[PDB]
């Protein structure tokens, strides 16, 4: 099975990049 | 830098695991 990742951004005041990965 | 990751779960049954990584 394959891993998928994507960048998600959060406002904290900079904007923080976060990597979100799941197994599709 | 160093990546800090953690498991997050959405109990929706069927539980959806995801991994979230930010960089320090
Ligand atoms: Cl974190």
């Amino acid at each position: 099975a394959v891993h998928h990742c994507k960048l998600v951004f959060f406002a904290e005041a900079a904007i923080i990049g976060l990597m979100v990965c799941g197994v599709v």
